[PDB]
C-alpha cells in the first residue's frame, strides 16, 4: 500500500513536524471579511479561527446571517460536511438555525463541554428529557428523546422543532467524549468504530443536508474526522485505492476552512486511521468487530 509505505518512510525519516508544516506552508488563504465585522466579534469563539466568506454557512435570518461555521464540499467524495466552532451562550439559536436550515439529520461533537478545567463550548442541547430547550430567538424547540451512552462516545436521539411551521425532525448526536484537544483518538480502532456508527446511521446520506461537525474550534479534531471520511470515501470509489494522497485531499479541504488539523500528531493519526480502515473498504468482514472489542465501548 503506497499509503502505508509512505507512513513507513515519514516515521523512519521522523519527519511528520516537516511534513505537516510544509501542507501549512501551502494552505490556501482567502477572506474572512465578515466573520471579522464588529458586529460580529461575540459571535467567533477564538479570533484567530474564522470561516472563509466563500464557503461560510449563511443562516436565513436578514438581521444578520453570520455563524461561524463552513462548508466543506469534497467534490470527487462526492461528501459535504459543516465543519463550525462549539457553539457560544449566544449563539446556540444560530447553531440549530442552521441544523434546520441546511436539513441535516447528524451533528458530530468531538469535545466536551469543559476540557481540563475551561469551557470549550456551550451546553446547546437538553441533558434531561424533562428539561427541553426554546431558543427564542430562533422559533426552535429542541428535546433529547433518549441517549445510549458507551465507555468513550454517546449516541443521542433528538427531537428538533420549528414552532412556527410544527414540523418536526430527528437528529443524531454522536458524541465523542475522550478525544484529548490538541490530540489524537485512544486508538485507530476506537476512531473508526465511532466513525461507522455515524455512516451506519444514515446520518451522512446524500439524500441528507450536510452533517455538521464541531469540536471547540472546528479546526483540529474536526478536520481529523473529516480527512479520515474523505480518504475512506475515496480509496473506496477509485480504481486504484492506492493512489489517494492524504496530504492532498487535506489541502483540497483546507480550500473550504482554515487550519483543518492542527498537529503533526493529529495528521499522522489520520494515516494511521486511513489505513486501518481500508482494510474494511477492500473486504475484512472481520475487522468491524476488531475495532469494537479493541475500543472496549462497553466498558
Ligand atoms: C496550527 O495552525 C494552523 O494549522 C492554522 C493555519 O495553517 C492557517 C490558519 C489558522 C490555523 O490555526 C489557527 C490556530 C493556531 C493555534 C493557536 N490558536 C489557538 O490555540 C486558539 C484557536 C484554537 C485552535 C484549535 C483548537 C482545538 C485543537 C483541536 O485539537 N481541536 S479544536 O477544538 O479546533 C482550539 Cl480549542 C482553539 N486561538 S487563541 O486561544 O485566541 C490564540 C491566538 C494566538 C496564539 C495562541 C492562541
Ligand atoms: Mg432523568
Amino acid at each position: 500500500m503506497e499509503m502505508e509505505k509512505e507512513f513507513e518512510q515519514i516515521d523512519k525519516s521522523g519527519s511528520w513536524a516537516a511534513i505537516y508544516q510544509d501542507i501549512r506552508h501551502e494552505a490556501s488563504d482567502f477572506p474572512c471579511r465578515v466573520a471579522k465585522l464588529p458586529k460580529n466579534k461575540n459571535r467567533n469563539r477564538y479570533r484567530d479561527v474564522s470561516p472563509f466568506d466563500h464557503s461560510r454557512i449563511k443562516l436565513h435570518q436578514e438581521d444578520n446571517d453570520y455563524i461561524n461555521a463552513s462548508l466543506i464540499k469534497m467534490e470527487e467524495a462526492q461528501r459535504s460536511y459543516i465543519l463550525t466552532q462549539g457553539p457560544l451562550p449566544n449563539t446556540c439559536g444560530h447553531f440549530w438555525e442552521m441544523v434546520w436550515e441546511q436539513k441535516s439529520r447528524g451533528v458530530v461533537m468531538l469535545n466536551r463541554v469543559m476540557e481540563k478545567g475551561s469551557l470549550k463550548c456551550a451546553q446547546y442541547w437538553p441533558q434531561k428529557e424533562e428539561k427541553e430547550m426554546i431558543f427564542e430567538d430562533t422559533n426552535l424547540k429542541l428535546t433529547l428523546i433518549s441517549e445510549d451512552i458507551k465507555s468513550y462516545y454517546t449516541v443521542r436521539q433528538l427531537e428538533l422543532e420549528n414552532l412556527t411551521t410544527q414540523e418536526t425532525r430527528e437528529i443524531l448526536h454522536f458524541h465523542y467524549t475522550t478525544w484529548p484537544d490538541f490530540g489524537v483518538p485512544e486508538s485507530p480502532a476506537s476512531f473508526l468504530n465511532f466513525l461507522f456508527k455515524v455512516r451506519e446511521s444514515g446520518s451522512l446520506s446524500p439524500e441528507h443536508g450536510p452533517v455538521v461537525v464541531h469540536c471547540s474550534a472546528g479546526i483540529g479534531r474536526s478536520g481529523t474526522f473529516c480527512l479520515a471520511d474523505t480518504c475512506l470515501l475515496l480509496m473506496d470509489k477509485r480504481k486504484d485505492p492506492s493512489s489517494v494522497d492524504i496530504k492532498k485531499v487535506l489541502l483540497e479541504m483546507r480550500k473550504f476552512r482554515m487550519g483543518l488539523i492542527q498537529t503533526a500528531d493529529q495528521l499522522r493519526f489520520s494515516y494511521l486511521a486511513v489505513i486501518e480502515g481500508a482494510k474494511f473498504i477492500m473486504g475484512d468482514s472481520s475487522v468491524q468487530d476488531q475495532w469494537k472489542e479493541l475500543s472496549h465501548e462497553d466498558l
